[PDB]
């Protein structure tokens, strides 16, 4: 009840914040942090490729299709017209981070084309957050809602797959659920989508020491990278912080891996268990915000 609105609260800005923490080591080897940045503990001034581009604090693209998708949504669920309209309207503004596949899907989508683009990278799971918030309940509903949100830009079974075990990670965490049975739940619940996916997650149930899982699985925009050691490191931690400073210092497409876990963290732990620093140093949170208070009202009914 009362819960529910730190638990969201929390998920939507985990989300945000671990995008942002994450922006300014993206596309970087984990020897590459360290000598550019040492630890990183807290939102940094970038020296990757997005010096000068992007200004710490600030999220990227993975927080815009993000914010696409929230705005296209209801208790009917996700009207694809208005996300596919949004999305383009990002795209047409020149995003210096966006990336190859949200590019090609995106210009598809401008030809009234929503077939999408074929590829394994997380940019569809990277904004499925919202989706396992509005509908933690009826995981028959998500499971549609989350295909087709997806299915229009990253059409490729991997790439669907590793949404579903987001949102299904979300939900969950918003049922206060988080233990190693969910490893075999989620299974189930997308093998019937990709089976070779599926069974890579269950690999986590061999792993302790989450530096190991991140050089084994890997950090890399592949769907099967990121999503797995992310699901990974929300499981291996005991503790909102925890896990992000594991998810920001991995190296590779850590925005994308720290956005995926703070949404999951977010949503167990809740807002209050949030480092404040990370929240003050979060640029532009009234847009979040506004945002937070949607999802939590179609949550809530
Ligand atoms: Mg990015």
């Amino acid at each position: 009840l009362v819960k529910m609105r730190d638990k969201i609260l929390g998920s939507v800005f985990g989300a945000v914040i671990g995008d942002a923490l994450g922006m300014p080591t993206e596309n970087l080897t984990k020897e590459e942090i360290k000598k550019l940045y040492g630890f990183v503990d807290s939102y940094v001034e970038p020296k990757n490729y997005l010096a000068g581009k992007l200004n710490k604090g600030e999220w990227t693209d993975d927080t815009e299709q993000a914010i696409c998708l929230i705005k296209s949504l209801t208790k009917e669920g996700i009207d694809i017209k208005k996300f596919a309209n949004c999305l383009i309207a990002w795209k047409n503004k020149n995003p210096p981070d966006i990336g190859l596949t949200s590019l090609m899907a995106i210009d598809k989508l401008e030809n009234n084309d929503y077939s999408g683009v074929d590829s394994s990278s997380c940019g569809a799971a990277m904004r499925i957050y919202p989706l396992g918030i509005v509908f933690h309940n009826n995981l028959k509903k998500l499971k549609e809602e989350v295909i087709k949100a997806s299915k229009i830009t990253h059409n490729n079974k991997t790439a669907i797959a590793g949404a579903l075990a987001i949102a299904f990670f979300v939900s969950s965490a918003l049922k206060d659920r988080k233990d190693f049975s969910l490893l075999d739940e989620c299974y189930n619940y997308i093998k019937d989508i990709d089976e070779e996916f599926a069974k890579k997650l269950l690999e986590i149930k061999n792993f302790n020491n989450l530096d190991y899982i991140y050089d084994y699985f890997g950090t890399g925009v592949k769907t099967d990278e990121v999503v797995p050691s992310a699901i990974a490191t929300y499981l291996l931690t005991d503790n909102f912080k925890e896990g992000m400073l594991k998810c920001i210092n991995a190296g590779g497409d850590t925005d994308s891996l720290a956005s995926m876990y703070g949404a999951m963290a977010g949503a167990y732990y809740g807002f209050k268990n949030i480092p404040k620093e990370w929240i003050d140093g979060l640029k532009n949170k009234e847009v979040i915000f506004e945002l937070a208070e949607r999802l939590y009202h179609l949550a809530t009914e």
